[PDB]
Parts: C-alpha cells; structure tokens; sequence
C-alpha cells in the first residue's frame, strides 16, 4: 500500500496518469490507498478488494 | 500567488496540465509560487519575473 502511493505520485508528476494509460494495483487493498489523485487524471485504474464494504456484516463493523 | 496555486492544483487534478495546454501567470512573481507540480506535466507555462536572481546585487541579498 506504501510503494504504490510512491509510484502513483511519480506517475502524476510525469503526467503518465492521463487517458491512454491503464494501471492495475495487484493487491487485496484497492480502496486502502489514496486514489483521489489519479482519479481525475483520465488513465483507467483497476484493482482488487477483499473487504466488501457493501456487506451488512462489514458495514456494521465500520459503524463501530 | 495564492489563488494561482489553487488553480494550478485543480488543473493537475483534472489533468489539464499535459501537453497541449499553455498557461500564463499574470504577475511579477513567476518563481514565487510552486511550479514543481505543473513542471513535468507537459503543458507550457510562462510568466513574469521582476526579481532577477542573476543580478550580483540580488544574489548578494539572498546570501544574507
């Protein structure tokens, strides 16, 4: 989750986060990192999420 | 110098700082603001500088 943010930051700096690029975060924590930065860039970003925040079970956990 | 950084930040977020765009900072402090952000974006940025840091007079002032 750390080495990813470093890369993502560099990607935005050099401007390789615009339309045409496609990144895949190879970890079980896609929403664990900050995506607001490469969110409006244009480049498509995909990943994997193991903690479904749509489950009433998980939703209840977060509530507390 | 402040309202400029706000715009520059927004510009990078929406990704309108890549090659093809051309910005002109209409103030006497071009190097007064942070440019490292829209520096590698690709978009050309121009402006105006009144404090020439190449003058031995100014260079001596900065030394102190």
């Amino acid at each position: 989750r750390d080495k990813v943010n470093d890369i993502v930051d560099q990607v935005i700096t050099i401007g390789k986060h615009v339309k045409g690029y496609h990144y895949i975060i190879a970890n079980l924590g896609f929403t664990d990192g900050d995506l607001l930065k490469i969110q409006f860039g244009g480049a498509e970003v995909s990943g994997f999420q193991i903690v479904d925040y749509d489950d009433s079970l998980v939703s209840k956990f977060i509530e507390r």
